């Protein structure tokens, strides 16, 4: 297990995220599943010129998974994954400009909604998230899994937990006070309301 600590602004976003009142946190799931169309796309494109980069899986989907008795939401897609260097290095660094930027629109009078906008997103997962774990695997490199509770750093490790053939899921270990995005109807209500337009199945994993 390696540690890492966040790029300075990005140390920053999360604190606000976790530390500022805001009552509005359904977004955080809208800029996931934005996040996993994103990636989605980027396979879809791969396989058009080169059809066996499919072969770790053809299905291109979104699965959301509550689970109330563990207190987590995952977020699955099979789009093309993220290598140790994505994790590490890449995803922060196409973040930068648009953490710096957002940050100024906060002290601006812009609302944390607009987050999406500035492409930073993912960290919205704070909102009601204490933990967040992430499970991803590219066709290039191996399984790993990623993981932060916020407080300035994260860490990355090889998984060798059941292996996922490609793409990306995402946990959430919610927040004591959040288990309203365990609920199905509250689930179907969000995606109908912010993720209409999505190239993409997403499925709802109905609790048994
Ligand atoms: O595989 C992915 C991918 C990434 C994120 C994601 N978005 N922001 C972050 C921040 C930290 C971590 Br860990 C994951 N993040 C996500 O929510 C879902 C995904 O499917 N991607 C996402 C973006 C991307 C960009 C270039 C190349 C590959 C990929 C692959």
């Amino acid at each position: 297990v390696e540690t890492f600590a966040f790029q300075a602004e990005i140390a920053q976003l999360m604190s606000l995220i976790i530390n500022t009142f805001y009552s509005n946190k359904e977004i955080f799931l809208r800029e996931l599943i934005s996040n996993s169309s994103d990636a989605l796309d980027k396979i879809r494109y791969e396989s058009l010129t080169d059809p066996s980069k499919l072969d770790s899986g053809k299905e291109l989907h979104i699965n959301l998974i509550p689970n109330k008795q563990d207190r987590t939401l995952t977020i699955v897609d099979t789009g093309i994954g993220m290598t140790k260097a994505d994790l590490i290095n890449n995803l922060g660094t196409i973040a930068k400009s648009g953490t710096k930027a957002f940050m100024e629109a906060l002290q601006a009078g812009a609302d944390i909604s607009m987050i999406g906008q500035f492409g930073v997103g993912f960290y919205s997962a704070y909102l009601v998230a204490e933990k967040v774990t992430v499970i991803t695997k590219h066709n290039d490199d191996e399984q790993y899994a990623w993981e932060s509770s916020a407080g300035g750093s994260f860490t990355v490790r090889t998984d060798t937990g059941e292996p996922m053939g490609r793409g990306t899921k995402v946990i959430l270990h919610l927040k004591e006070d959040q288990t309203e995005y365990l609920e199905e109807r509250r689930i179907k209500e969000i995606v109908k309301k912010h993720s209409q337009f999505i190239g993409y199945p997403i499925t709802l994993f109905v609790e048994k």
